[PDB]
């Protein structure tokens, strides 16, 4: 029933673009959008978020989440290990290789999403979600090397998957850091399961 | 370590904004990015509210109540939890319970409020707080509930059972085209994990 009409440029950087979208609305009535777009996407997805659940025998079961300073926020985010897919890469490979690049972990592929929506009011952004295993007892995750391509920042937080919630709500309490929407949502149903 | 420098706008339409954001990296040397944020953000600790509503009705299994919109930046329909901006004044909690009204019809109970989270940290500087609610399924007033769809609001229900509730997104996403959300997938994944 509802279906783009056209769209608009407004303005196009190098990484983002602003646009100015025109809609059919249910009742027949021609309707305007400002709607954001990466200039990056060529792909199921501009991106993969990876969960990675840390599994050590003996030991709770964390989930490896990382800390970077993201400038659109002016601070320090709190999030899943995440990065765009490269043209060719498939989810899977771009969730191994980013989990790798930004915390050193060498992961297994549990499932994976289809392409699901970051803020659909706004942008068209989409990710896939991947859950992934890490087997922290295996050599290759004893003293895990992050890889970085060039400005990466990120500092490596293991949470217990048991107690998530409790523990983002702790740090945001000390640390002045924005967890992730998609981290407390994930974090919020591990408490309500059940 | 790493702080903001200098935000300059690129161009600013009605609603959203892209700015050229210059900051400190942590090895001391200047960097730049493309930020986008909303034009509308006061003093609200938070552009929006997410609302998590847990439908409650005895001999019901719980169920989480889901709207599906045309979101014209996807371009097509898409699943998410019922959300909108907070007005100026208005409390995270009066926004969700608002929202959640307004969309559904349903008339909720606070549970939870999160801390402002982070919509997509490294495009744009969007928060919601995420606000569970409880939804009494057994009240007369939550017994045939009506929306008050606001002007070019077009919002259809779907409740789907908490115990089910990711297959029951994949169906959904199986049987046409539209999109799930990234915080309802990932609200949805940990209710699998757990
Ligand atoms: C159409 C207006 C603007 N708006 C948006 O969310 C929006 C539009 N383009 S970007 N963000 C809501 C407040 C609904 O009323
Ligand atoms: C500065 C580059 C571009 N980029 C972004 O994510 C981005 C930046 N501003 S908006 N989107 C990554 C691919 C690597 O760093
Ligand atoms: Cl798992
Ligand atoms: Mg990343
Ligand atoms: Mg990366
Ligand atoms: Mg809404
Ligand atoms: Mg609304």
């Amino acid at each position: 029933k509802q279906y783009i009409i056209s769209e608009e440029l407004i303005s196009e950087g190098k990484w983002v673009k602003l646009e100015k979208t025109t809609y059919m609305d249910p009742t027949g009535k021609t309707r305007t959008w400002e709607s954001v777009k990466r200039t990056t996407r060529k792909q199921t997805a501009d991106g993969v978020a990876v969960i990675p659940v840390l599994q050590r025998t003996l030991h709770y079961e964390c989930i490896v989440l990382v800390k970077q300073f993201r400038p659109p926020m002016g601070g320090y985010c709190i999030e899943f290990p995440a990065g765009l897919i490269d043209d060719g890469e498939t989810p899977e490979a771009a969730a191994l290789r980013e989990l790798e690049e930004e915390t050193g972990y060498k992961g297994d592929i549990a499932e994976c999403s289809p392409a699901v929506c970051m803020d659909p009011g706004l942008s068209n952004c989409t990710i896939h979600i991947v859950t992934v295993t890490i087997n922290g007892d295996d050599a290759e995750n004893a003293r895990p090397k992050p890889k970085p391509g060039d400005g990466e920042f990120v500092e490596v937080i293991s949470l217990p998957k048991n107690d998530l919630l409790q523990r983002l709500d702790a740090l945001v309490a000390e640390e002045h850091l924005t967890v992730d929407a998609r981290v407390y949502s994930y974090a919020l149903a591990l408490k309500h399961a059940n």
